[PDB]
């Protein structure tokens, strides 16, 4: 198993067998900002299970995250890719997305079924409202506190041998940098760093000018998120040879993000722009190649099942319905990109003992 490799998990999704109502399959179609568009483009919710807000089709259906035998299945499919550990998309007690119900009661759930498959749970820090490095250190305390003694909590080991937690933190430029410093470096104001509550924390690069924004804020690593080839600076392939080359000068752990595709017309209609399509996993593929060539200490994909965005690992079936024919992973088997993800695993497994 490869415990350097990571995928980003979503546990936001219900239904009415486990939840009593649809969350997230049931998602509104997002209006355009001018009349004249949005004339000609759906409005309303999708109406699961038959018509779900992706343009893919899950095998499990429109299923509950909270349900024992989904989670289950999902740490199977996992085992299956050689993934080691499950970034979980993670928002506090009692907050959640928009369009979601709060997920931190899931998470002793998730770990348990983790553990169950020798899988490793760590976090992705959501841009949660008025996020600043007060409720980050809140959090932090409130994740390692009560998950961080779960024998499936991740850690990762440094090089000088000390094992600590992970966090992603997605949009991470949100906050001031001098406002991280004080969370993020010794000297800070609620410093965590050489307390109970250390971490190595990951910061999302978007822009250029954001390499220095995260040397300031204190900062172990960077990583790129989108799915998209060149949709931002960080999530052009081209930009990582660069990218790596600048963390490991100011000692930064560089984790690449590869996706298998991108597709969310079925909840942003008019977004076409931003459609790649899979093209049989040959998408994933480059992906997974160009990551593998920066020689990076950790790979993360996007995303085990953001089904929404269509840049979901997870096995999909053909399906069809009376005014809908969903995307599928035809001429190949609902499994392609799990099988796709265990080639590049063994091989990347293979090389990094290399560099290790």
């Amino acid at each position: 198993l490869n415990n350097y490799l990571h995928v980003f998990y979503y546990s936001w999704y219900g239904n009415p067998q486990f939840d009593g109502k649809y969350i997230h399959w049931n998602h509104p179609v997002l209006e355009h900002w001018d009349p004249r568009i949005a004339k000609n483009y759906p409005q309303g919710r999708h109406n699961p299970p038959d018509d779900i807000g992706s343009s893919f089709y899950p095998e499990l259906g429109s299923y509950s995250s909270r349900d024992p035998s989904v989670i289950e299945t999902h740490m199977r499919q996992m085992r299956s890719a050689s993934i080691g550990v499950l970034a979980l998309s993670w928002y506090p007690p009692d907050v959640n997305d928009e369009n979601g119900e709060p997920t931190d009661n899931l998470v002793p759930t998730i770990l348990d079924k983790a553990h169950k498959y020798n899988l490793k749970v760590t976090f992705h820090i959501e841009p949660y409202s008025n996020r600043d490095d007060q409720n980050m250190y809140k959090n932090v305390k409130y994740i390692i506190d009560k998950y961080g003694n779960h024998p499936a909590f991740y850690r990762y080991k440094t090089k000088t041998g000390n094992a600590l937690p992970m966090f992603y933190v997605y949009d991470s430029y949100i906050t001031k940098p001098e406002k991280w410093a004080n969370l993020l470096t010794t000297s800070g104001s609620r410093s965590i760093r050489n307390s109970p509550y250390d971490g190595l924390f990951i910061a999302l690069l978007v822009e250029e000018k954001h390499k220095y924004d995260i040397l300031q804020s204190g900062f172990d690593g960077i990583y790129t998120y989108f799915a998209t080839n060149g949709f931002t600076y960080g999530s052009s392939h081209q930009n990582w040879a660069s990218l790596k080359l600048f963390c490991d000068k100011y000692n930064l752990i560089f984790i690449p993000s590869v996706g298998p595709g991108y597709i969310d017309t079925s909840i942003r209609p008019w977004n076409t722009q931003n459609t790649r399509n899979r093209i049989n996993g040959k998408y994933y593929e480059i992906g997974l190649s160009a990551a593998l060539q920066t020689r990076p200490s950790l790979i993360s994909i996007t995303s085990f099942n953001e089904w929404h965005e269509g840049t979901q690992i997870e096995k999909a079936v053909p399906k069809r319905t009376s005014n809908t024919v969903y995307l599928d992973y035809r001429p190949h088997k609902p499994g392609l990109y799990l099988e796709l993800t265990r080639k590049w695993s063994e091989k990347y497994s293979k090389e990094r003992a290399t560099y290790a």
